[PDB]
């Protein structure tokens, strides 16, 4: 069946690259602006692209991208009786699906999955993936380091474009995740202070303080992140190195931090958190938890995606099961681990001092 | 619904890159050497990788690649988990008889030179006359190949090995090579196509015609003469011609110029055979559709004017160049032989 499998295997590189181009051309948002149940042609979409206005062929090229996304069910495809009724209509109409509506920046605040997906398909990430085999062949190799000559957070301090793509990918994705957290988890209600350890540009703690305005928010990250962090209401920024010293705080958050590192580094960081917490404080771990048994579901893929990314991007980074997270907390001196399922594998895991 | 769709969308970049790594590590052949029906662990596969033998962590890293392919119907998974081949991954095992598989073409289509071109894909929409490959590399693809031996090899070998499985499908359906005495393969690459035709039809004198930078690296094949030149300037005289995966590289005006060069170099009664994946009149989630959409997207990125065409559009090109008679012959999953008669 070689000439069946050419289609099944050959489409795999094509689909994400077509998707990235469509995101960069703001196709999904343009479709959305035609309204509910809109179905629009490539030429209608191209008409809304100022950069295409002196390119007669723009629509025909755009249609070649969109028809692949239609065949792969990212866009819906249809026509009309007027179109059907010696003339050949090349142009089908495209509409959003449940997947592509997650690519439309929200009217209120511009949030979507666009920024995280533009990070995970960025050239810096794909270049790392081109070196993925090195992790199997070579003891202690990291694909990102083979590709770029430096580790990712070191590299970010030298490369402002990559810094921005990464920081924004994490920040906007964090908004979506905290909306889900706030619907299920009530553990912030009693807090008076929250320190976000490796908090990025501060978006996560900015949203926590907005929802819970008695919380004094502190954001802690590396110098090159804090330098570009916005001023957020109710947030104080702190620059440093979490492996050397964590600021004192009543409660701490580690979101998407532990999965970046191996066990010894995770225990070192957790012990630094323990030392900086009071008796009765807690640290919250927010991660996509690896299910105990993998299957064909969102929970499994939500862990496998960052598992493969972190294998390429940082030494020791991996996704972990509940048991493996409990073992890290216990080794660092925490007690009473409380795993709280949120959505499709995302958990809050509380570690108590 | 965001945290449902994160899985569906975020896996799209991960699966092809995991697949590439598995092919570069020869995972599928290593599983196959335990037996085609075998189900084997990451540690058992890693044990067959001499490069991994001083890496205690190799199998755990390998498992993390394989479990994603197992979640994506490229490998079977059963209870370290055990991995087996599927219908798709059997096509990634170099055949025991001759080493043929889809690996070489899939390594070309996910090569850095191609992915770097796809990073510039939006330029084709915004900017009149831009070509993503040229924006990314500073030269057109066939000029780049002349100065970049690694890319030339990856491209030529991708085309050549793919051509073997294509001709195996052609020979099951199409008998039009019988009674030819000479065949010129115009843009024939390294000559593998015409070598397979001469192997099947031993009275054909085969000639392989391509650019100097391709001909100078082509192997010697029994019954094949290599000729270097520029098909847009002139094609050698030949009794019959083949254009496989050539017309889809170029826009209409360039195709008509090439086809007129072929007409001029054919005798009365000669034919030129076009071999292409033909764009079907309705697209869907099926092999015939994707077999055309994949190269359509690639050529949009890789060469000015390149695109996939329908039967009607191929007929229009042949008629503009002076041919008569167009005979479209379906072979498999969208692949056609289209005869143009002088
Ligand atoms: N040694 C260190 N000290 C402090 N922050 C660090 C660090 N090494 C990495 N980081 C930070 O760890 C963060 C991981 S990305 C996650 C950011 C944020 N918590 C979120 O969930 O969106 C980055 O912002 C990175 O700069
Ligand atoms: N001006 C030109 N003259 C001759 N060959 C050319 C050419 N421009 C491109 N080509 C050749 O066109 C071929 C396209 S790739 C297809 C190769 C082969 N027919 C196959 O089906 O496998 C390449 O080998 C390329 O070098
Ligand atoms: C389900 O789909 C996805 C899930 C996740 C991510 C991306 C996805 O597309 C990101 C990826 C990522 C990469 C690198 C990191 O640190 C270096 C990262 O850590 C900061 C991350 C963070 N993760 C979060 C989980
Ligand atoms: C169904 O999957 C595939 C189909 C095809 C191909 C690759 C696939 O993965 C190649 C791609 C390709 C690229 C560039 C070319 O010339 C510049 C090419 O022409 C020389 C080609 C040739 N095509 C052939 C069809």
């Amino acid at each position: 069946c070689y000439l069946s499998e050419t289609a099944n295997l050959g489409k795999l590189i094509c689909i994400p690259m077509a998707l990235r181009a469509a995101m960069e051309l703001n196709v999904f948002q343009l479709i959305s602006k035609f309204g509910t149940d809109a179905k629009v042609s490539a030429s209608e979409i191209a008409s809304k692209m100022p950069n295409a206005k002196n390119n007669p062929e723009a629509a025909m090229y755009l249609d070649r991208i969109l028809r692949l996304l239609g065949a792969s069910s990212i866009l819906s495809v249809s026509t009309t009786a007027a179109s059907i009724n010696d003339v050949v209509v090349h142009e089908k109409l495209y509409g959003l699906t449940n997947s592509s509506c997650c690519l439309v920046p929200r009217q209120e605040d511009g949030v979507s999955l666009v920024e995280e997906l533009l990070f995970t398909s960025d050239k810096v990430v794909v270049d790392s993936f081109f070196k993925l085999k090195c992790v199997v062949e070579e003891k202690d190799s990291v694909p990102f380091e083979v590709a770029h000559g430096a580790k990712i957070f070191e590299y970010a301090a030298t490369e402002p474009r990559m810094n921005q793509v990464f920081n924004d990918g994490m920040a906007v994705f964090s908004i979506v995740v905290f909306e889900a957290v706030f619907r299920v988890y009530d553990g912030f209600l009693d807090m008076k202070e929250l320190l976000d350890v490796g908090g990025g540009i501060g978006t996560s703690v900015s949203k926590i303080v907005a929802k819970y305005p008695l919380i004094r928010g502190v954001n802690f990250d590396l110098p090159h992140v804090i330098s570009v962090a916005p001023q957020y209401p109710g947030v104080e920024h702190v620059a440093g190195d979490m492996f050397e010293e964590v600021p004192k705080g009543q409660n701490m958050l580690l979101k998407w931090v532990l999965h970046d590192w191996g066990d010894e580094r995770c225990v070192k960081l957790l012990k630094n958190c323990w030392n900086s917490l009071p008796v009765g404080g807690k640290v919250l771990i927010i991660e996509f938890v690896l299910p105990n048994e993998l299957g064909n579901n969102a929970e499994s893929f939500n862990a496998l995606i960052p598992d493969l990314l972190l294998m390429a991007l940082n030494p020791g980074g991996k996704e972990r099961t509940i048991s493996e997270y409990d073992d890290l907390g216990k080794a660092a001196g925490f007690i009473k681990t409380i795993p709280i399922p949120i959505s499709n594998g995302l958990h809050v895991i509380e570690f108590h001092k």
